[PDB]
């Protein structure tokens, strides 16, 4: 059931009284603190039972995170596709020419996608965070038919620079169709 707990009576004298906990503990937080501190609520689960109303809320808060992922993709799909520039934005969310749908709930899987989104591409330069509401606002900008600008900015976050991996030459390709025998 519950994991082992440290014995009481430890020596706190060697440790600072203020220590690091509560709001200060949220200093190392990721760009969106709501996600990091949310998982903190899960820690309480280690202290809490399924009954626990707050930890459930952790799940419902992350679920909402799923909602941001779905709406944005629906935006990228419409901004880049209408112009045909679909590949760059595809790359950041997870639309690598892969059509995939899950009737079962993903929830946390959305956050992974957004966090990784920022690391490989940014629509606006990397110091730009991508939220569902801002992005949607940016969408209306695309409405002006100036999307090529996105490419220049999004590219600019992840431009081809030294240290790029090289594809090994000499690979053998498979025959898509059969050919006459010798």
């Amino acid at each position: 059931g519950n994991n082992p707990y440290s014995s009481f009576g430890a020596t706190l004298e060697r440790d600072d009284e203020k220590n690091l906990w509560s709001m200060p503990h949220d200093v190392s937080h990721t760009e969106a603190d709501d996600d990091r501190i949310l998982y903190n609520l899960i820690v309480i689960r280690n202290q809490q039972t399924k009954d626990s109303e707050e930890w459930q809320r952790l799940n419902y808060d992350i679920y909402t995170l799923r909602q941001i992922r779905r709406e944005v993709r629906n935006r990228w799909r419409r901004i880049l596709e209408d112009l045909g520039f679909q590949r760059e934005a595809d790359s950041l969310l997870s639309v690598t020419k892969l059509s995939t749908m899950s009737d079962s709930k993903n929830t946390r899987k959305a956050r992974e996608m957004l966090l990784k989104l920022a690391e490989e591409t940014s629509i606006f330069p990397a110091s730009w965070e991508l939220s569902e509401r801002y992005l949607l606002v940016v969408d209306r900008l695309i409405a002006l038919d100036a999307a090529e600008d996105f490419f220049k900015i999004a590219s600019q976050m992840y431009p081809k620079k030294p240290g790029v991996p090289c594809l090994v030459d000499g690979q053998r390709k498979l025959h898509c169709l059969p050919f006459p025998s010798p």
